[PDB]
């Protein structure tokens, strides 16, 4: 039952500071513009120890599957090749991506009826709020 409150289909309802977060990460202009316009759904499922997180939008469809604590290589929507590790820390999914000596952290948590995504690169945070679809 690990992650039960995360499982389901979620739709983006608000975003703050996402352009600035993408600039900090190194995302180029055209990708920032099209990615920032996207209204993704996030589809989270669990089968045994394997968690799958899909993102679907008009920009990109992505999918990761992973086991908590077990590093994996990920191609991000902006085409970075990163090494990722996702853990559960006090009920928060904490996703760390490493590439080219840089690091960013994406936290996903349940708050009331929302799934809140916080993306942090150095001092820049973006907050993205999802509701059940
Ligand atoms: O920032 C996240 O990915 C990093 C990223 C951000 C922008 C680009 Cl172009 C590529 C990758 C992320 N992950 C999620 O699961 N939901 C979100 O809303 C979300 F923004």
């Amino acid at each position: 039952h690990m992650c039960d409150a995360f499982v389901g289909t979620w739709k983006l309802v608000s975003s703050e500071n996402f352009d600035d977060y993408m600039k900090e990460v190194g995302v180029g202009f055209a990708t920032r513009k099209v990615a920032g316009m996207a209204k993704p759904n996030m589809i989270i499922s669990v089968n045994g120890d394997v968690i799958t997180i899909k993102s679907e939008s008009t920009f990109k469809n992505t999918e990761i599957s992973f086991i908590l604590g077990q590093e994996f290589d990920e191609v991000t929507a902006d085409d970075r090749k990163v090494k990722s590790t996702i853990t559960l820390d006090g009920g928060v999914l904490v996703h760390v991506q490493k590439w080219d000596g840089k690091s960013t952290t994406i936290k996903r948590k349940r708050e009331d009826d929302k799934l809140v995504v916080e993306c942090v690169m150095k001092g820049v945070t973006s907050t993205r709020v999802y509701e059940r679809a």
